[PDB]
């Protein structure tokens, strides 16, 4: 449903005609209403005449109708990377709509590049570690753009240089308890694990406490990790 | 399971912010007032909105349920080291201070405990015979995650 818009004549009488089923409520007015409108396009004609000077001058105007699409922006889920400079960033592939991946200019200016933006499932390159990247999926209809939006973030964690050190051989003669030690990593976190039965108090401390060490030697393992970097380094203490 | 009253003159659905949906939090069968939410992580907070609609008058009213998910921690209770008083009716207890939640001392015998929530609490009237103090760790809704004891 819409209205027409023609410029009224100075000294004549106007008239509208239609095509493809469109209906004009008042064909004699430059600003009349139109209620039947097919999808796609149709041409309306403005014919101007005066008295006996019939079909004197004409002009062409078109009305374009695009129905709402059923697809909505549907971006993939955020991800978490470790040491990568590239990733596939995803979205649902729409069928009644098209769209593209975009990013803020301030991030594009740092070298972050979206490959083939109009393809819903392409890679992003130039990602740096210790940072966060945001991509927006914008879906558009034929003539009704920015129909809907959604957004995927890439969190890129640092794959650190630190190695596990754990600590120094412990040796108990008459005691069933010990204080372990380890270098405290400056990246991420870490914890103690074991392959034998002993009770560990606060495994996430480098300085954890073993409260029931066996008679024979046991081994404690110090594992370092950082966010999505589930295991970057291990070593052990006897 | 996240719940709501089941309306009879109206229908509605559970929704969530896009920024939380993007982290993997999923509402099952949103139009059903009493369904589950999955993918919840510990140490976090989730918010769900119940939106009720009339036949042609949507967003008639709204309300909201929060899920607070506490961490079930790795720490064990350690409590402390056997105490032994020869001529003294008082002692300082000790315990590893948990890095998750809190904790406190309890007892099965008569002694007065000053500030039970300290690892380093004070016993001011220990009996003649041995007594036992119990160190219990807890975290928010995690009412009791670990216990051990000191003689």
């Amino acid at each position: 449903t819409t209205t027409l818009d023609a410029t009224p004549p100075n000294s004549a009488t106007g008239f509208w005609t239609t095509n493809s089923g469109a209906t004009i409520a008042n064909p004699n007015l430059a600003n009349s209403a139109v209620y039947n409108l097919p999808t796609g396009t149709s041409t309306f004609y403005w014919t101007l005449s005066n008295g006996a000077c019939i079909d004197f001058s004409v002009d062409s105007m078109v009305v374009e109708v695009t129905p709402a699409s059923t697809d909505v922006a549907d971006a993939g889920l955020d991800q978490n990377l470790c040491g990568q400079t590239s990733a596939t960033l995803t979205a649902a592939n729409p069928s009644t709509a098209t769209g593209q991946w975009t990013q803020s200019a301030s991030q594009a200016g740092q070298g972050i590049v979206i490959t083939n933006p109009t393809n819903p499932n392409t890679t992003v390159t130039g990602l740096q570690q210790g940072n966060n990247y945001t991509f927006t999926w914008t879906l558009s209809n034929g003539n009704c753009t920015d129909y809907s939006t959604d957004m995927v973030q890439i969190n890129v964690d640092v794959s650190p240089p630190d190695n596990a050190y754990a600590g120094v051989d412990i040796l108990l003669c008459n005691q069933n308890t010990a204080n372990l030690d380890a270098f405290v990593s400056q990246y991420g976190t870490g914890m103690w694990t074991s392959t034998s039965s002993a009770t560990i108090i606060d495994p996430t401390l480098a300085n954890t406490t073993v409260i029931n060490l066996p008679q024979d030697t046991s081994v404690f393992v110090w594992t370092l990790s950082n966010g999505t970097c589930q295991n970057y380094s291990t070593d052990s203490v006897l």
